[PDB]
């Protein structure tokens, strides 16, 4: 697995567009509810990306939003490089398993979403020690950046 | 500095409200043009935050949408502790003070590069965090938060 490696993908909930990043060695999440499943707002979440974290590598499917051309351009600018394969989903389905668990607790999905990510990335296996998939992300980064 | 200590303000550019965080030990910032300058949008951003990063402790202000409901219920059950009171004993005001002055002087210099603010803010975001002092070796401010947590996680 690399320290620089994505996926990225789609998913829908309430008639509501769902992007996630999957920091694939790590399994650390991100996510957020999109109004409308553009390039334009997917270029806006892979900026968002790129600034926090060192991305090298982005593994999206071929939908019309991901083949856009300011995805393209907001790729080339951040330094990224785009993977497609043949015309991570072990994730979106937890999300959306821990969407459920704690939808009653807001009032929006929006919000829900976020408190999913946060349940998600605090995590540890069998809720006793380990690591969590926030401490994955930070260590695999950290000791790979010297 | 402490790991898990977060300063937040908001600041206005061209009629837009934006939310800024700043990683009080590295330097590392995250930014945002939000719709309304609300306790909603605030609290959002926070969870959003906090799913991320080990958020211990976000200094803000008393203005009304960090006093909110919201914000506070936002804090409460991220298990964040907010303060309003003047940072945690240090000095830390003046770099914190300094990134947000800093952020809007490559907003300015990189806003010609695409079409809406909000999106020049996340390209000001990058250029900052990714920057080495004089542009040559040297920890960027992102690679210093990775590196004092990842420390702190022992």
């Amino acid at each position: 697995c690399s320290p620089g490696i994505w996926q990225l993908d789609c998913t829908h909930l309430e008639g509501k567009v769902i992007l996630v990043a999957v920091h694939v060695a790590s399994g650390y999440i991100e996510a957020e509810v999109i109004p409308a499943e553009t390039g334009q707002e997917t270029a806006y979440f892979l900026l968002k990306l790129a600034g926090r974290w060192p991305v090298k590598t982005v593994h999206t499917d071929n939908g019309s939003n991901f083949t856009s051309t300011t995805v393209k351009a907001a790729c080339e600018w951040a330094g990224i490089k785009q993977e497609f394969g043949i015309p991570i989903e072990s994730m979106n389905k937890e999300l959306k398993k821990i969407i459920g668990q704690v939808r009653d607790q807001a009032e929006h999905l929006k919000t829900a979403v976020q408190m999913a990510v946060f349940i998600h990335n605090k995590k540890r296996k069998g809720g006793i020690g380990g690591y969590s998939a926030g401490e994955r992300i930070v260590d695999i980064i950290a000791t790979d950046i010297q």
